[PDB]
């Protein structure tokens, strides 16, 4: 049983990002080794996803809704920080994370 803030974010928030047709380069961690970027990991010294959230919203990780809108922001700004500001993953960024601040006001008290 979680607080009825970290409910939200979990059933509305995350599910509504999840959805959106911009959410799949977020819905898992970033495979440097994979993709070939071996700078990764030297510039984002703190990873995350929507996927690593999810299951810390799932598995009670999160002390209140601020913890999980930090990792939030971690996930934004580390897309913002690695690519550069014309990519196509920063534009899908910008996209959900105004989506994000939105329901993010839309928080019940
Ligand atoms: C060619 O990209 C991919 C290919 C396959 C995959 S994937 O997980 O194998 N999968 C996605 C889900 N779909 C259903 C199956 C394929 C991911 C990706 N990429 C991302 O996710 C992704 N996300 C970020 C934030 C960045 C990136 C890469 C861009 C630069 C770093 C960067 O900032």
């Amino acid at each position: 049983r979680q607080t009825n803030q970290l409910q939200y974010l979990l059933r509305v928030v995350l599910k509504t990002l999840w959805k959106h047709q911009f959410a799949w380069p977020f819905q898992q961690p970033v495979d440097a080794v994979k993709l070939n970027l071996p700078d990764y990991y030297k510039i984002i010294k703190t990873p995350m996803d929507m996927g690593t959230i999810k299951k810390r919203l799932e598995n009670n990780y999160y002390w209140n809704a601020q913890e999980c809108i930090q990792d939030f922001n971690t996930m934004f700004t580390n897309c913002y920080i690695y690519n550069k500001p014309g990519d196509d993953i920063v534009l899908m960024a910008e996209a959900l994370e105004k989506l994000f601040l939105q329901k993010i006001n839309e928080l019940p008290t």
